[PDB]
């Protein structure tokens, strides 16, 4: 069911400190590689007045490179697929919380997301955009409860020097029982490769590696 070429739509609905957006996108990666990339257009909103980097991490764990000796939760979650949540703990207490439920239409997976950031300050780094990226990451994968837990400490690099601190926590859960696995980390590193001025479009990468 996990083909080696797979695509990708999606639609995002959010709101950060109250003003409300929509994105959508398309794109396709190699789920056996741990590759993906997508192309991203605001539909309402625009031009977006925060940081699109808190958003890029939101716009799939199936695209992340799993060798055999660790059980894939999300490969095993298909044909029914999954859903996720996070908060996104940042270090001056903008929080934004963010779902995704993820389904297959034959060749091509279709994601729902819903996004919400709240207290970002205004001469913050997210509201007045002076983020460069995020750096590579190591998440921690674990079970509770029956379901898969992912932590990340994650860092922006920041436009005058130094880095901007965030605290993912993702609960993922597989819409039909799967094996779980055990204790193991997933590399990342996600690139926004192009980008119209004001981040109408943007061309998104990421690749990722599971390790033990
Ligand atoms: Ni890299
Ligand atoms: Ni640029």
């Amino acid at each position: 069911v996990i083909k080696p070429d797979m695509k990708i739509k999606l639609r995002m609905e959010g709101a950060v400190n109250g003003h409300p957006f929509a994105i959508e996108g398309v794109g396709l990666g190699k789920p056996f590689e741990g590759k993906q990339s997508m192309d991203l257009k605001v539909k309402e909103g625009g031009p977006l007045p925060f940081a699109y980097d808190i958003l890029t991490t939101v716009f799939n764990r199936v695209f992340a490179k799993y060798p055999e000796n660790i059980v894939d939760y999300f490969k095993q979650s298909f044909p029914e697929g999954y859903s996720w949540e996070r908060s996104m703990n940042y270090e001056d207490g903008g929080i934004c919380n963010a779902t995704n439920d993820i389904t297959l239409d034959g060749d091509c997976y279709i994601y729902e997301i819903r996004f919400d950031g709240v207290n970002f300050p205004a001469n913050g780094p997210v509201m007045q955009k002076r983020t460069v990226k995020w750096e590579p990451s190591t998440e921690k994968l674990y079970v509770r409860d029956g379901v898969l837990k992912g932590d990340v400490n994650m860092a922006l690099s920041l436009e005058g020097g130094g880095h901007y601190r965030c605290d993912f926590k993702t609960t993922y859960k597989a819409k039909k029982v799967v094996q779980l696995p055990d204790y193991h980390f997933v590399d990342h590193h996600i690139e926004i490769k192009s980008h119209d001025k004001d981040y109408s479009n943007v061309n998104l990468h990421e690749h990722a590696e599971a390790h033990s």
